[PDB]
This record gives C-alpha cells, structure tokens and sequence, in this order.
C-alpha cells in the first residue's frame, strides 16, 4: 500500500496558518524558521521577483502593498458575482480581476511581468510554506496532509482548498472541518462520560458553530452553522473606516487614495484591537502617516465594541440555529469550547457566557492552535503508525442540497446536518439530454439557493421497446464534497460514469500546470535555504576562528607571532569579503570556506 | 465532626492572588467584583480612612503612594536584619519600621492616625478580599481554606502565612507549596503512566523548582529548591533603575525623591514588560512625569533581557540542584510545567528549553491560575463531599534542619527533601537548663545557616540517683512547620510539653487582637456592600420607571396626561436626589425607594 510518510495537520487560516504533527504520543505544533508557532497567511513578490511567504511577506506589506496578497481564504472557491467577493475586493490593496467567471489575484512578479493567480494558487503558496516548516522540523519530505476548512464552507470552497493542497504538492488525505478539529483537541483524552460540546469558532475571516456529542474518542457533529465572511478582519475594517472618517473630519484629508497610509493604519489598528482584549484603551500612533503629518488617536474598548456591536451580536444566531437543529436547549450543553483568535475579544466571551446563562468556557484551550492540534491528531490516525488512542469521527454536510431538473421536478435531496458520506439517487426515464442543477442552502424554493453546479446527462442511448432508466447518484464524500455519477439501469451494464460540473472547476490538466509553476518557486526556495545555510556556516567558522586566535591561554597562546598575524589576516579578510558578498552563490561561499580552511589547517595542526 | 463548609483554595501571591473552589466535579476560578479572576495583592487607606483591597487599591497607588501597600509577601515572616528586607525596603514607597525585631508597615489610616501593621496583617487583608470574593460567588460564609506558599519558604514565613489566614478569619486546613499545587493542576486527570514532572514556578516575587513523580493521582515531590526573593518585581526594578539613570543623564533631574513620578514610571514599566513578551519594542509614555515635563522612551526586548540577564540565568541553578538531589539526568524529565506569570518571558522559556535540550513545556496550563487551581482541588478533597477523584500528596521539607545545643553537640537533624510529616528526637541527660538553637540551610556548619529558633528546656527534674532522660522531639508537620516538644522518659510520663520558640512568633493573644481589628474593617466592608446594593436598586428602579413612562405603546400610552406628569415629576425628583446623595446611608436609600413606590403604585395600578 502507499507509504504516506509522516502526515501533517495544517490549519489553513484566513490570517494565520498553523501546522502540527502527531509524534511520540503527543502533538507537536511546529514553529517556523522565525520561531513562531503560527504563520501569517501572506504572500508577496519583491521588486526583484523573490517570492516571500509568511512573516517576511507580512513584514514588507506597507512598502509593497499592491504586490502583497492576504485574505485569499475570503476569495477561494467563489465566483466573481458573489456579493461577498464584490464587497471584500473594495478593501484589498492588491488587484482582483475577473477571469471568465472567477476572481483572480493580479500582481507584479518581477521581470516586468504581471501574473494573475487563482486564489487556489495563493493558498497553495501558504500551504507550501507550512509544508516547508514541517519538513524543516522533521528532517524529511512531506507528501500527505490533513487540511482544515470552515464547517460552513460550500462545495466549491472545499474543492478549491483541496486543489490548493494538490498545487502545493500535498496529497490531501482529508479535509477536516475546523470546529470538528477543535473538538478533537478539546476531547481527545477526556474520560468524563457522554457530553454535548458546543464549539464556537471565530477566526480572522470566518465563523463556525458546531454541536457535537463526544464519548471516549467517538466524536459526532449533530448540527453546524456559520458565516464564511465574518471574523477578525471585518472588525479591523470597521475600525479603519472609523479612523479614516475621523482623520478626514480633523484634517480635511481623505487618505484612502494612499495604499501605504491605509496599510500602516491597518497594521496599528490590528495591534490596537489585540491590546483592547486586555486593556480599556489603546493609542494608535503613526509617524509621517500622510503627507508628512503624524497620526495619534486613542481607541477605547467601548468604541471598538460600539463600532462592531451588530457583527458581535450576529454570532448568536448560528448558536440558536444549531441548538434548534440538534433538538437541544441551552442547558443541555455540557462544555463550551472557544477557538479562533477573535474569541479573545471580551465582548464576544461575554455574549456567549450570557447566552448560556453564566456557563463558563472550557479552559486550557489555545484558541490559535487548537484547530491545527486536532488536524494533527487526525493526520496521526491516518499515518497508521501512531499512538493516538482510538478516534472515530462522524461529521455532517452544512447545507441542504436540492436539484432542479430542466423539464422535471425541483426537489430537496439531502437535508443540512446529514451525516456524511451520504448519497441519494434519482431515476430519469425521459430520454434525450437531461440537465440537472444542484443548489445549496435552506431557502424553501430550491433554485433560490446557491448554485453548486450544472450536470448534463448526454449519452442515454436507445432502449427499443424498453424504458429509458438512467440512475443518477449524488454522493457527498467524507471530505464533504459532491460527486455526481450516472449508470444505465436498463442496460444492466456496470460502468458508473462521473458527470463533470459545467461550472468550471479546475481540471487535472490545469491543476498540473499550476503545480509545475509552484515547483519552480519551490526550487528557488530550496536553493536559497542551501545558500543561506552555507553562508551561515562560513560566518560562524570565521568568527569562531576569530575568537580562538584571541584566546591567549589556548590557541592564541600557542601560535607564533608570525602564524598569529597570518591567521588574523586570513580571518579578517574572509569576514570583509562576507560583509560585501551576502548575495554570493553557494559555490563561492563553499570556495571561500575551503580557502580559509587551507590557510588555517597547516597552522593549527602544528 | 466539624462542618468545614465549602473549603476554598487561595493562591496568595506577591503581586496577584487568586481563589478557586471545587464544585460539581470541576474547579471554578472565581472572578472578583470587577470581573477579574486574579486580584492585585494591594491594600490602601484613602485620606478619609477607607480600606481598599485589590484592584481599587492598585488603581489609586499613584495618587496615594505612601499609604498604599504591596509586595508584603517579600516581608512576611522575616526579621528586620534579613539582608533581603533591608534591600527591598529601599524601593518600597510606604514606610517600613522595626518593631518586635521585625519589619512593620507604617501607614496613615485616617482620623490623623498612624498605624503599624505586621506583614501578617497586610496579607490577612488580601486573604480577606479573596474570602469576600469567594463568599460573593458562593452565596454563603467561608470559614476554611487551603493557602499556598512558595516551596522554598522557611519555617517562619510558613507560620506567618498561616497566621495571616487566621487573622482573616480563616481556618487554614493546609498550607500547600506552590509547585505542588501547580502539579495537581497539570496532572489531576492525566492517565499516561508514571512520569517525572519538573515544575518551574517564577511569579512576581519568588522562584521555586520542584521535581515530582506522578502516577494516577499520586503526587510525590522528590526534590525542591528556589529563591524567595527573585521574581517579576525584581525585573521591574532593574528596568526602573535603568530609566531613572537615563532620565537623570537626559535632563539632569533625579526623580527618585518624587514618589508619584516613580510610581507612574513603575506602572508603565510593568505594562511595557508585559508587552515585550510578545513584541520586540515597547513605548513608555507619561504625561507631566516630572515638574510638568513629559516622559517618552522606548524599551527594546533586547535591553530588557540585558538589564536582567544575570537574574534570568540564575534560575538554572535551582533546576540543576533538584536534578542532582533527585539522582536524575535531564533526559529523565517527562514533562516541564511552567507556572507563574513571569514564565511568559521569552528569554525565560528559551533558557529552560535550551537547558532541557529542546524539550518543550506542557501545554494548556494557565501560568497565573494553575497554583490556585491545584489549591482548589486539595481544598475540594479536604471538603470531603466532592468528586475530585483520588488525590494522594507526599511533599518534602525544603531546608536541612540542624541543632546547636549550648554545651552539647551541634548536629544535622533532618536533611533537605525529607518527606513530611517527619520527626527526629534527641535525648538530653545533662540536667539543669538546656538551650537548643535550630538552623535551616545547607552550609556544612549547622550554625552558619538561618536561625529558625531558640528553645529552652527549663524544668528538668533532678531524679534521686537516676540520670535525667529528657527526650526532645523535632517534628515537621504536613504544613511544613516545626513543632518542638519534650517529654520525660526517665519519669515515664507521657505528657509531651510544647517548647515555645524564643524568637517570638505571634502569640494566640496577639493574633486575636489582630483578628478583632480585622473584623472591624470587615464590618465596614459588609455595610458598604449593602449600602451600594440598595443605592443600585433605587437607581435601577427609578430609571426603569423612566423608561416605562416614555413607552407610548404600553404604560406611557395608558397613563392620563395628569398622572404621566406626576410620574415624570416623581421619577426625575428621585434621580436628582440620587445624583446629589451618592454618599447617603442605607435607610435613606430605602426611604426614597419607598416614597417613590408609594407615589407610583396608586397610579400604575389603575
Ligand atoms: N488578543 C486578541 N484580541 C482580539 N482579536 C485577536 C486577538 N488575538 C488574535 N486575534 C484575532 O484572531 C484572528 C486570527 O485568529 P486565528 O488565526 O485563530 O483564526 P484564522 O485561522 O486566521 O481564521 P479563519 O479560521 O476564520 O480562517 C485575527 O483576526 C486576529 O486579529
Ligand atoms: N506577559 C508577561 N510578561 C512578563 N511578565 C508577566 C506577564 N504577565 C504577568 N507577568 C508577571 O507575572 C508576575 C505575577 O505572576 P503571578 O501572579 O502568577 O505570580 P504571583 O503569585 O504574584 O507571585 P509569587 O508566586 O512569586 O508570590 C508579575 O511580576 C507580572 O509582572
């Protein structure tokens, strides 16, 4: 069977991502090359064409706002005409343009070239950085992964996330819903009897609530609901609007035409928001904010709350929906599990606590890392060779699926909160071409909901005297993704044929072109890391020699006058060279190291 | 048997204190009347003579620095000539004076009176505030408690902490060492097999390390070591000294003479220190800092680390000591548990991780609350009627005890890290009067260590022809406190008489006077809470009526013109009165409420 190697769990988040592995009976949340256990979901292309991902990309955002990309999770799997897309792109500094029917991110990638990237490709870059982080930690290549999605992601958003994994060179063995992952983190070693757990997940871009039953490693989602365009970024944007208006009232200046100013303001607003989770006021100060003038304003917690109060209060509606859908009352909830960084907000914690009549949330749960933690546990299970303890997951589809047959019935097919995998079939006996539209959502008229896709039954061949009997099967798989197949029942013949969605999902050929593109940049990453590693080696070697020569009681005391002169000359020459050749290639660093060695050795070996 | 009621667990900390209870199978960490689950270990007396404790005391520190008291845990149980006391009092703004050979805190308590308080009385006020917090949450009186102490507290510091509990009206059922409490928090529900746990506890004033073995609710400390004058406050003081020097060089001004300036600087330094645990830079700004001039400086994380590098590095020595005393090597440690707020410092976490060759600390442990959590669990066990699961604790004495008998031998008695309770006896056959000094510490000459106390055997019978046989017993009890008793073996008699320590600890009579004093203030607290509660009732009633009268589609629409006028008038009159009588007594609020009611009822009942 396939060697899946070490399987990693990746929480692919709107603003931050996080990767973990299950090793030696425990989860390791893996720190990146800057020592951070979470990584900004940012990518950028420098003026010289270098691809940056993560902390480096975020760090140069204000200097390069149009070619820095973030919040791609708010675009992934969506179409151009999605009202959410059209609202969000107004506030993103990078260009987003329509290609056929989808939002593509357009940036300058160097060499005078402009490139348009599918959101899948941007998210694949983030996944690649998480993969690189894991590989660095493990000292070996990673090929397989469990990747998270919001529970309320629709079919296309799920498929697009899986495609991002493929483009990053990952076999995505499982797409896991974020609250379900957090539930595993909470409950893996719990031995407290069967309990109802409410997971309240409010991150940087999305909001999910799921109600689970948990009993000794058996986890079942009973109901889920959410909002895929509600999270910390929206709270930031409410504050930014406030201060842009305030600044215009105070100075007469509208700074929105200035990307650099707006992004400096965004950076400080984010820091202020975080401060306000433990302070009651925060000062926002920006030196030479706009046209030379300084910015200095105070944001009180009360104002932050006021600016966001409708958004904060709206998180209670999905809680009420999952309680109703689970046939439970408030008091039936045994534990409340808060995850996602925005659950650090005091007004959020208060709203949830008050909703549940004073019941306090479960403790010891890191809201930034719990999702990655659970993903890592499921990855450990799928690895096969781990001591995870037993783990059984039963999850559900978030949206009612219904179909509209042109010239046929329109009907509900699979209700929301149905345990997956699940399937439903429909017989078509009409003959000729059959066209079926699939919709997702809870409005009573099926076609008033979100269009998932259009599926055509082309080849129903004759059936002399007999009745046409085409069975179409709609199956939602364990990843929450729909596959439509058809088989002729009248023929008896066995071949189920997959019907492709007319709505233009990435094809395997398109995906492979994106993979090849990604692999070019990955090769650059590899060579850069090797180059920097050998530069670091030369640097440490030279400075070490410098210290030894200066030690009068060891080597510096053993060296003759003459040899000591020669040694110092050689080492200081190499250090000078280093200071002026930081950008040299691997070969040059190696060669300078060996020159220095061939000078030093006949001397120290005396 | 005694009804111990609901037993609370109180972490009595240098800078913050925290109280928990075990109810319904879980620990509740109890929020105070300001919603905070930790409370500043601060007390103050307002110019009008009101005693403030906790958040209110800390809030007015800069306006009243000489009559605000904090860091009493660095004085409790110590003598005047203790080098630690003499060093610390130089940086405390309140007066500390010598009496009973001890440091007493001298403050103005109002009415033109100056009072000197034992450190035990100050800590008793903090314990009283924690008690009040618990009673508010529980809706009933609390009489019994488990109170924490640093593992490395000596005999007198332990006894003084217990006495503080008594003065606060608490029967302290157990004194529990802070790392042992943290270990219970970590391991209560763990089912991972026998493991060695290293608890590294760095709080606001003290540092403890303990190595434990844990196996399914059996917790045994193998070795412990620490520093009772090393913690967050010291790091703050290093930064303080830095900026006072910097300000003097910059302006020529020495602000040390100005208590208000110094305490503003301290407040902002504490804020900055906390910021630097997640940022690399922090801005310290104080408006009208000194003689009208503003303060504005930046503290980098690198500078904070440099200012404290010797202190940070010194925490590794106790780790090495407990590893050696446990006969273990670094790799034998299965879990590292960090507790105490100062373990949030990145350089600290780095030093610990590097010491243990990359081993990461256990996750999901709140460093501010874990000690109170464990104390709450042990309190739950002592309550008797809780479902805590089984819990067995074996703890040790931190210091070697030895004795010096005047005219007799000097000898080690009880080695450090001996499991307690434990006892050791010595026979004296000399007759006359026997004087025994008891010393604590590890220096090879017993009397070079810390003097615990002096004990005299007065009544030794000279029995006819037979030789005197007085057995003196030195017992360390389960609280870690020494009791010295004597019995006559030659007599035969079984009556063991307790020998009182000449180094006079508080006597029961002195303690009861302190209790009576505390109880007067507690009565003031009670009356204030009642008064404020009824003022709040009148307020809410009046404003409620205001809202109802303005509701045109219910009461406002029901009321006649006339009656509405009378209603509005009555309510507005009462609100005016409230706005000018915030300081009215209880019966006045009651009377105004009753008057308003008597006006409103004949009208709304139409
Ligand atoms: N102390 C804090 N106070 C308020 N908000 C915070 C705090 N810390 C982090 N956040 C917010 O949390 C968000 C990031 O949370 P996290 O990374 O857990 O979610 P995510 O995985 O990015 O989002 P999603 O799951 O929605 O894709 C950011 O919006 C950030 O501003
Ligand atoms: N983020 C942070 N970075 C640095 N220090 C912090 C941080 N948060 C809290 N501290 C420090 O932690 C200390 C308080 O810790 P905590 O209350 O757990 O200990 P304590 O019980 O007061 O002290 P002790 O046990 O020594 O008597 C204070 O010195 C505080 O400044």
């Amino acid at each position: 069977s396939e060697d899946v190697g070490t399987v990693v769990g990746i929480d692919l988040g709107t603003t931050y991502s996080c990767v973990g592995v299950f090793k030696n009976g425990r989860v390791e949340i893996i720190a990146n090359d800057q020592g951070n256990r979470i990584t900004p979901s940012y990518v950028a292309f420098t003026p010289e064409g270098e691809r940056l991902i993560g902390d480096a990309a975020k760090n140069q955002l204000t200097s390069n706002p149009e070619n820095t990309v973030f919040d791609a999770k708010r675009l992934i799997g969506r179409t151009w005409n999605d009202p959410s897309v059209q609202q969000d792109i107004k506030f993103l500094p990078f260009k987003v343009v329509e290609k056929k029917t989808k939002p593509y991110i357009q940036v300058d990638i160097g060499g005078g070239q402009t490139k348009t990237f599918a959101p899948e490709e941007i998210s694949a870059m983030v996944l690649t950085k998480m993969k690189e982080t894991a590989e660095a930690y493990l000292g070996k290549k990673v090929t397989h992964a469990v990747v998270t999605v919001p529970a309320y992601f629709n079919d296309a958003q799920r498929q697009a996330t899986k495609d991002a994994g493929t483009i990053a060179g990952l076999n995505v063995m499982r797409i896991i819903n974020e609250p379900t992952a957090a539930a595993i983190a909470y409950g893996l070693d719990k031995r407290e009897g069967e309990k109802n757990i409410l997971v309240f997940d409010l991150g940087g871009g999305t909001f999910d609530v799921s109600l689970l039953t948990i009993d000794n490693g058996v986890f079942e989602v009973v109901a889920t609901n959410g909002d895929t365009h509600l999270g910390g970024e929206d709270f930031d944007q409410r504050v930014m609007e406030h201060f842009i208006k305030l600044y215009k009232k105070k100075t007469g200046k509208d700074v929105r035409k200035d990307n650099r100013a707006v992004q400096k303001l965004r950076r400080e607003v984010e820091k202020a928001k975080r401060a306000l989770s433990s302070q009651h006021q925060a000062r926002i100060e920006i030196e030479s904010f706009y046209e030379g003038e300084d910015f200095s304003e105070t944001l009180t917690r009360a104002k932050f709350e006021e600016l966001n109060m409708d958004l904060f209060r709206s998180t209670m509606k999905p809680v009420q929906k999952v309680l109703e859908d689970s046939d439970l009352k408030k008091s039936d909830i045994d534990e409340i599990v808060l995850v996602g960084g925005s659950t650090r907000i005091p007004k959020i914690q208060q709203l949830v606590k008050e909703f549940f009549n004073g019941k306090e949330p479960s403790r010891g749960i890191n809201p930034d890392e719990a999702v990655a933690y659970g993903a890592a546990v499921q990855a450990g299970v799928l690895s096969g060779d781990q001591d995870t303890g037993d783990l059984v997951l039963l999850d559900v589809c978030p949206l009612t699926l219904g179909i509209e047959t042109v010239g046929g019935v329109m009907t509900k097919l699979i209700p929301r909160n149905t345990v997956v995998p699940t399937k439903k079939s429909q017989i078509f006996s009409v003959g000729g071409t059959v066209t079926i539209k699939v919709y997702e959502g809870e409005r009573p008229l099926t076609k008033d909901n979100h269009l998932l896709g259009t599926f055509d039954l082309t080849g129903i061949p004759p059936a002399p005297r007999g009745v046409p009997q085409i069975e179409v099967t709609f199956e939602i798989d364990v990843n929450g993704i729909l596959r439509v197949t058809a088989e002729d029942k009248g023929t008896g013949n066995k071949n189920k044929i997959t019907i492709t969605n007319d709505q233009n999902r990435l094809t395997p050929e398109e995906i492979e072109r994106m993979v090849n593109d990604a692999e070019k940049f990955a090769e650059e990453d590899k060579k850069l890391k090797e180059r920097i590693d050998t530069r670091n080696e030369l640097e440490s070697y030279a400075y070490s020699l410098k210290n030894q020569i200066g030690d009068k009681e060891k080597l510096g005391g053993k060296l003759s006058s003459e040899d000591k002169e020669t040694m110092e000359k050689a080492v200081e020459e190499k250090i000078e060279w280093l200071e002026s050749h930081q950008d040299a290639d691997i070969e040059d660093f190696k060669a300078k190291k060996k020159e220095l060695e061939e000078i030093v050795q006949p001397i120290i070996s005396k």
